[PDB]
């Protein structure tokens, strides 16, 4: 037994000093020696700390002039050292594994259990003996880890090689000679002896363990930590605690992808006659299984037999030897993560994984049992927990310790100065340790006791906290929830620095619309305050850069007022003009208290003043002043925006709006794809530099505003010059930030403001060559604000272009032929277009303001909602313009009557298309308002919505793509609507689903959402009492539409996999009755009842036959169902009843396997006759064609219904009749009907005989 490199192995001191060796942690990083703990024969329950592993000499010397000082260059060179010298060691170590050492040798060593090289340091002396200097482990290289090592025992003097772990003393290249141990103890930390490397009378034992072979990659580690799963049943059995008592058990969780749980990974041990020997699992290697968390065994006996716990190490009776189901030869020495069967070494007991749970008073509890049968007779497969994933959680554990450590005290008393230096470290260690760097680590915080921890200690470090929740707190919005309660800390804490500000921060732009809104009212208290107190503002000036939706505004806006008393801005500021240039020369300078200090107060005066964009009186009215000459950094741009809102709102209706543009656009040979493709999807720079290439090879007074668009279209011009200039250094944020703001701005100026008779497009002529004479690694975070340019750029060229471009060439030029001319160089429609522009005052409406808002703004309902039959006049998009106004909130009262307007309902492609950006956005605003609303006009709305666009097209209804949500409207809408229900008149949860629910009109297109959609549901009334009125009918209905479907079985079952063979009875059991109760009605919803009803066997036939359910319904429910068939003349029944011989169907052709009742087709025949139908073709069809279509068969009908051949007769009477019924005359053109129903007089003669 001679051991060997990359093979290593645990020691333990001779004579008195002798302990087992471990490191404490990642809170705790010091070498503790324990001869309590442990001996040779027991190894402690977790002797996997401090394992270690023998390494080369793996040199830091290039690192090592970079560690030392650790210009520019220099860090690169230096770091090209650090790459040559940590990824040579990869190549000398990773090959290293299988060399044979003697002694004096110089070898590093690196640690398994925290991958760490032992560290002496002869400059620094250890805390615990003021004379060994310091003892510390040091991963990333040190002088000290290398040592010189000399032979401890005689025998094996200087040069063999050691064999059988021969007791000998190392010596760090570094210190000094031997190693040396101390009565040390400590105090809080006792239990563990100590380590020392001075001039000594000690000695050190070399126990073999993780060899060459070691690990091996192909065998389960024999000590590494393993989930456990099944390819059958995943039963991953984990022992958790319940009820106080413990429990081992295996379930479902509400694993072969993304990551599992945290307790689910359990130690391994392997069998072994001594202390540490070094092994896998291997047939007859025999099995061993700890609990990590808990460091507790499993020991699995009896409930027949079932695994229990064992609490305490070597215990032969709790092993287990494998059994496995695939055996395969490559590998005698098992499949790390395969497949894996295991069972009681020591109880004639076998393991059993199964669906079966140990768990009781639990649903879907945590346990599915599967505990150790004798048997004999699954499919696990043993999986192991990462390396990335334990170092990681071990942190986050430590972390732990220290912070519950030094909060406790610090509640109770002082931190102390040692112990000071080691917490402040361990906070911006953590900041360190925090790299939205991954997904495994943020989770860390809250789960493990990073965060939990902080969450104890709350009550220099600061910086520490904040630094690590803003790093690992990118997709958590836990944290929010602190501010009720915590947020009275944030007072005290807000008078120490700014940096709960970084966090505000963070949350002011991810988190927006009422988010601490009562706070808002505060806000101006802690930003006059704040910015008073603070002297740079801080806590105002993060507030500004929040900024957000509306909602900011209406209480952010208070404070302003308060600014104007509370800021007291009264040093040096005025000229008006000149000094303020003086202003700019004496804050130009670059070193200090220039430049700097200037700073702060611009860039937060321009971005903050620029704020309300779309109010103008409180922006545009104070903002007088907007008068800066050659401005910078953009602020100009948005200022301007402020200005802008009022009045602009111009709004546009698409370019090409009738048959025309159609042809046009097709002569121009498209082109809106060839900018569309590196706008939309630009994504990296190349796919829009590819249009770029392309483009490349081409050939040749309205407002106040125009005069600074005179100095706008000049300071383009300048842009331009400095465009031949072309470089790609610093200085693009501040020409490409003007210019950012700028040129979003100038596709808004160009179409804003524009000029006729060409003038407009003169300034797009020049616009060209300033389009043509503008301006990937880092160049993501550069990426940002380029695709800031390449989208202005495409904003102008979107305006201008597709706004209104290209158009006059048709529209100018005409020619003019044939019935007197018909060059240009609905009825009175003209007149009407005044109205029109009532619309776009309406458009620009502030609140609170009496002028005419009460009365006389009405809402011209009757004139918008009167216009009907017309042609989308190109304004479709128009129209849709005056519909984004309202969405602000739906509830005023008299929004509808005004929205009533609107109506109109007669070109929904046109519109639609328009609608087609707001669909999802249309959905949110009806979750909210759909949800609840109908202040309500959003539901009745939505209502009128759902029913025009399901009549509106095939692709529009199938296109919202279902992950569009659905489920939150049935289950969320199920929640408040299965309680409340509603019955005719008007009933009105007829079309919230229903109207869309008509299947593509008469009808199913698909049945997309058909199995896995209708995944769970709200539920109709019944037991007690009786069923709803008004929701029987698209009830049924909505029944047989949840699943249905000639793809998926499913179907009958998830439309009714209730009823099997009794649902007749809750239609036999009062129909017209639950009608009555709730809207006075009665056989009004029975009748619509049994249209909707009806039509389940021979309409969606395949939401029915194709697997068999037919145990109690063929014989009992054919002579049961007729329960209740009284009806007569019933249009509500004509759904029905007189739709039941055309809408209700399919007994007679869908059943012919079993025949075992009989007398049926006679009173039905009767029926027919009775109550009748349209004239003649409809009295034949009613009852003569589903004799033509049904006639197929032939025997089966002669055989049963004995003398059921009423029908031949209608052929005689029903089937033909003059033009109609007697001579009425409806029909006009019979060649198509009476031909179709010759083929199939045809189709239908054909069989007869030998059916088909």
């Amino acid at each position: 037994s001679f051991l060997h490199i990359g093979d290593i192995c645990s020691l333990y001191a001779e004579g008195s000093t002798n302990g087992f060796i471990s490191t404490l942690g990642l809170v705790d990083d010091r070498c503790v020696v324990q001869p309590e703990a442990g001996d040779l024969n027991n190894p402690p329950k977790k002797f996997r700390d401090c394992l270690f592993k023998l390494c080369p000499m793996n040199r830091y010397s290039a690192q090592k002039q970079f560690w030392k000082a650790a210009d520019a260059v220099l860090l690169n060179k230096l770091h090209h050292a650090a790459d040559l010298e940590k990824k040579q060691n990869e190549t000398e170590n990773r090959k290293l594994l299988g060399t044979v050492i003697q002694y004096g040798n110089v070898i590093q060593l690196l640690h398994l259990k925290s991958n760490k090289y032992l560290t002496v340091n002869k400059r620094l002396p250890a805390l615990l003996e003021k004379n060994a200097m310091r003892v510390t482990l040091d991963e990333a290289g040190n002088e000290g880890s290398w040592f010189y090592i000399q032979p401890f025992y005689k025998l094996r003097s200087i040069g063999d090689s050691v064999v059988i772990g021969d007791k000998v003393v190392l010596n760090p290249v570094n210190a000094g000679q031997p190693l040396h141990a101390s009565s040390h103890q400590l105090v809080d930390n006792p239990g563990c002896n100590e380590v020392n490397s001075v001039n000594c009378n000690t000695s050190w034992k070399i126990v073999l363990f993780m060899k060459w072979s070691d690990n091996k990659d192909d065998i389960l580690k024999g000590g590494d930590v393993v989930r456990l799963f099944h390819a059958e049943q995943e039963k991953f059995l984990t022992c958790d605690e319940h009820r106080k008592k413990q429990h081992v058990f295996l379930r479902t969780t509400g694993s072969a992808t993304s990551a599992t749980s945290s307790k689910a990974l359990w130690e391994v041990e392997v069998v072994q006659h001594d202390p540490c020997r070094g092994g896998a699992g291997y047939w007859n290697s025999l099995f061993r299984f700890k609990h990590l968390a808990t460091g507790h065994y499993l020991a699995a006996e009896v409930d027949v037999y079932s695994l229990v716990s064992v609490p305490e190490g070597n215990d032969i009776s709790s092993i287990f030897e494998l059994d496995p189901t695939t055996l395969r030869g490559g590998d005698s020495l098992v499949p790390r993560n395969s497949y894996v069967r295991l069972r009681h070494l020591c109880t004639n007991t076998w393991v059993h994984s199964t669906n079966i749970p140990i768990d009781k008073e639990e649903e879907k509890p945590v346990m599915l049992k599967i505990g150790t049968s004798p048997l004999k007779e699954e499919a696990f497969a043993i999986v192991p927990v990462s390396p990335a994933e334990v170092r990681d959680l071990d942190f986050a554990n430590d972390a732990s310790k220290v912070l519950g450590s030094i909060a406790g005290k610090l509640e109770k008393g002082t931190i102390t100065q040692n112990e000071r230096r080691s917490v402040t470290k361990l906070l911006e260690d953590l900041v360190y340790f925090v790299t939205k760097p991954n997904r495994e680590r943020q989770k860390l915080m809250r789960e493990q006791n990073i965060l939990k921890q902080i969450f104890k200690l709350l009550q220099h470090i600061c910086r520490l906290c904040y630094r690590v929740l803003r790093h690992s707190q990118q997709d958590y919005r836990k944290n929010q929830e602190y501010i009720a309660k915590q947020f009275g800390f944030m007072q005290k804490q807000i008078g120490y620095d700014v940096l709960a500000e970084d966090t505000i921060t963070a949350l002011l732009h991810n988190n927006r619309k009422l988010l601490e809104k009562h706070i808002t009212a505060a806000e101006i208290d802690t930003f006059v305050s704040l910015v008073r107190k603070n002297r740079e503002p801080r806590f105002l000036d993060y507030l500004s850069d929040l900024c957000v939706s509306m909602n900011k505004s209406i209480p952010v806006t208070q404070e302003l007022i308060c600014k104007a008393v509370l800021n007291p801005t009264n040093a040096d500021i005025l000229i008006e003009t000149k000094l303020v240039l003086s202003r700019f020369e004496f804050e130009g300078v670059s070193t200090g208290e220039n430049a700097l200090e200037a700073g702060e107060d611009e860039e937060e005066v321009w971005l903050f003043w620029r704020d309300s964009n779309k109010e103008i009186r409180s922006k545009s009215v104070r903002e007088l002043a907007q008068d800066a000459k050659e401005g910078q950094k953009e602020d100009r741009d948005i200022l301007s925006y402020y200005r802008y809102q009022l009045n602009l709102f111009a709004r546009m209706c698409l370019d090409r709006q009738y048959l025309a543009i159609n042809e046009i656009s097709g002569q121009l040979d498209v082109d809106l794809i060839l900018r569309c493709m590196s706008d939309e999807n630009l994504p990296y720079d190349l796919r829009a530099s590819f249009c770029r290439l392309m483009l490349h090879m081409h050939v040749d007074s309205k407002d106040e505003i125009k005069e600074r668009f005179a100095q706008t279209m000049e300071f383009v011009e300048e842009y331009l010059r400095d465009v031949v200039c072309q470089r790609f250094p610093f200085s693009d944020k501040e020409k490409n930030k003007l210019t950012f703001e700028v040129v979003n701005l100038a596709r808004n100026l160009i179409y804003f403001g524009f000029y006729n008779f060409s003038d407009l497009l003169r300034l797009t002529k020049i616009l060209l060559a300033i389009l043509d004479c503008v301006h990937p690694e880092k160049e993501d975070i550069m990426v940002m604000d380029t695709k800031l340019k390449i989208i202005e750029i495409l904003q102008f060229i979107l305006n201008v272009r597709l706004d209104y471009r290209i158009s006059c060439l048709l529209c100018i030029f005409k020619r003019e032929f044939d019935e007197s001319n018909s060059q240009s160089s609905g009825a009175l429609d003209f007149e009407h277009i005044e109205e029109q522009a009532e619309g776009i005052f309406g458009g620009s409406e502030e609140n609170t303001p009496l002028d005419l808002d009460d009365h006389g703004g009405r809402t011209f309902l009757r004139v918008l909602l009167h216009l009907t039959m017309h042609d989308y006049p190109p304004l479709v998009s128009g129209a849709l313009q005056l519909l984004f106004r309202h969405f602000s909130q739906r509830q005023e009262v008299l929004q509808a009557f005004k929205q009533v307007q609107l109506l109109v309902t007669s070109q929904d492609v046109d519109n639609y298309k328009q609608i087609k950006q707001d669909l999802d956005q249309l959905r949110s605003i009806v979750e909210k308002s759909e949800l609840w609303v109908y202040v309500k006009e959003i539901l009745i709305r939505l209502s009128k919505l759902c029913v025009q666009e399901s009549a509106s097209v095939r692709k529009s209804r199938k296109q919202q793509q279902r992950l569009l949500r659905n489920m939150g409207a049935h289950a969320v809408v199920l929640e408040l609507l299965q309680i409340p229900y509603e019955k005719a008149e008007d009933t009105k949860m007829q079309e919230i689903m229903r109207l869309a629910h008509e299947f593509l009109q008469n009808f199913c297109a698909g049945n997309q959402q058909n199995q896995a959609l209708l995944h769970k549901h709200i539920n109709l009334f019944l037991n007690p009492g009786i069923l709803e009125a008004v929701t029987m009918q698209h009830i049924f209905m909505n029944n047989f539409q949840l699943c249905s479907e000639i793809n998926e079985r499913v179907v009958q079952h998830f439309v009714h996999c209730i009823e099997t063979h009794g649902r007749n009875v809750q239609y036999i059991k009062f129909l017209q009755t639950i009608v009555k109760a709730e809207g006075k009605f009665i056989k009004k919803c029975q009748d619509m009842v049994m249209a909707e009803l009806v039509n389940s066997g021979e309409d969606v036939l395949v939401f029915y036959n194709d697997r068999a359910s037919f145990q109690t319904l063929i014989q009992m429910m054919r002579s049961e169902r007729d329960r209740m068939d009284e009806n007569s003349p019933l249009m509500y029944h004509i759904h029905l009843v007189e739709l039941l011989a055309v809408c209700t169907e399919g007994k007679n052709v869908y059943t012919e396997i079993k025949c075992n009742s009989l007398l049926p087709l006679d009173d039905i025949v009767r029926v027919v006759t009775h109550e009748d139908c349209i004239p003649e073709v409809k009295i034949a069809y009613i009852n003569f064609l589903n004799h033509c279509y049904v006639d197929t068969e032939v025997e089966m009908k002669e055989i049963y219904t004995s003398n059921h051949m009423w029908k031949l007769f209608e052929n005689f009477l029903v089937d033909i009749c003059r033009a109609c019924n007697n001579t009425s005359d409806r029909k006009h053109a019979d060649s198509i009907l009476e031909k179709y129903v010759t083929e199939i007089v045809m189709s239908i003669v054909t069989t007869f005989f030998s059916s088909p």
